[PDB]
């Protein structure tokens, strides 16, 4: 087959060295080539990013920019309706053919809230998730009958995900970075120091655009 | 809150990529933007080390130059007393406010024997202690009585670190380095290469100063 | 003692990213400072190698070449006989002393298939998701007899130990490749630079 791609989805409000490192350390031992980041526009009845569609677009560049593991996609920034994650794997399954590993990263705790997405049954379809392990907290799913659906497709060999298109679940042992799009406007907000969270192209950025002041 | 500050102690005579390695793998996975370097100053009643106070703060200033993660504390070596860990906590503690996190980094041979420590039960009043698992060995504590202390404030979620100031224990996977102090003087008075297991600047200053001959 | 002293060997038809990068990851969890690669030739009972014994050397050198880590040896490739792994052992204990530990790396489905512990050490990459099953039931209870978790009982004792090392995955062996080459797509993350430009140089696998 081809080589397997994950993608990543988030906010990206802004980008941060959580995204990127965690990413990055899972990269290295999965053996992923390929990281695809799709930063998606976030529905109405949401609270609304700070920084535009256009901005969070040239920080995740600049973020990107030295780093070949990722490349970025902008499905989401340049679509009408509301961003809908089965939606963006039912394109990617349907661009890139049924015989591609695919893969789409999330966290933990999105993993404990799974079944609530739109067309949860639709993501295993069409890609693997690799689930971010959120360490220190218990493996508990939300309703002990989708416990039983986590265990089935659940694996722990990694080649599952290059050797098959799709159907498996992955639990990734990742680093501890304490900071989150939260963390950081209020530092900025407050002005403490940021060189430590963010790259310092987006830092760079973001003081320039006068973002989270 | 403020940013995780650990504190991270020893004689370093001389310091060496087991103390430096060890860390900054720490930091990798903790999370930990700031380290602060404290040598202590050794009690009469304990061989004291070969270099000097001043060798051993300028072995260290060649060691850290170049990483940011590692600041130096030379409170000990310009202590009058003999250096006790639970004071220099407790200015640490005073100094920087009770609001910010602490954590004390220390070995888990130095945790098995930490009953033994002056002032054990102040240690965790004013700082976090993260202790350097030893692979291969159990976390058995000496007096099966305060094996319930040490499982009374274990966590294994590395956020308590950041978001209380002080009280809990985390227990980090460390790579093992066939490195420490004791080993290098040996293969310096015996005349066999050290470029592996100290930092360049370091092993030319100590042959400079003609340290451990 | 002296340092440990960890030996690597294989084929090598390509040298890859697989090959270096996961014992690069052990060094660093065992605290290797030296790692001999020991490019065997393969005994006529089994597929040749696609590349020759120079250009085996070649590709390896160039891979080797700017990782102190690394450093190669090419007993089997300038040898008359075969290989034969446990005679590599006996030669590097007869030159080296009997206080030096050794440290013999080894893939986990290649133990799967002996008497390493006289001279040396044996590192097993753990395939991950597969467990530690031996085929034999007297030799499962030779593994959990020598097994150890102390990484110190490889560098303070010149024998007698069996380690088993979390390794990272890559989605690359020797086979994959080869294809992927006469298929005609890239290579680029899965093979060194050099080694990648070495191979297209002298054609090989097309």
């Amino acid at each position: 087959m081809k080589s397997l791609q994950a993608l990543f989805g988030g906010t990206f409000d802004p980008v941060h060295y959580g995204h990127l490192k965690k990413v990055e350390t899972l990269a290295n031992l999965i053996g992923l080539t390929r990281v695809t980041i799709i930063p998606n526009n976030v529905p109405p009845h949401r609270p609304q990013p700070e920084a535009n569609s256009v901005q969070r677009k040239h920080m995740l560049e600049l973020a990107i920019a030295d780093k070949p593991l990722f490349t970025l996609d902008e499905r989401e920034l340049k679509r009408n309706a509301p961003s809908v994650t089965a939606q963006t794997l039912k394109e990617w399954r349907q661009e890139q053919g049924p015989d591609v590993p695919l893969a789409f990263i999330i966290g933990q705790d999105s993993l404990l809230t799974f079944p609530t997405w739109d067309e949860y049954e639709t993501i295993l379809d069409n890609a693997h998730l690799i689930v971010q392990r959120r360490p220190g907290y218990p493996l508990e799913m939300a309703q002990p009958q989708y416990q039983q659906w986590l265990e089935d497709h659940l694996t722990h060999n990694p080649e599952d995900l290059h050797l098959q298109p799709a159907g498996k679940i992955y639990l990734a042992e990742t680093p501890f970075f304490n900071i989150s799009a939260t963390i950081i406007r209020e530092r900025l907000q407050n002005g403490e120091s940021c060189e430590d969270l963010l790259p310092e192209p987006v830092l760079t950025y973001i003081n320039q655009q006068g973002l989270y002041r």
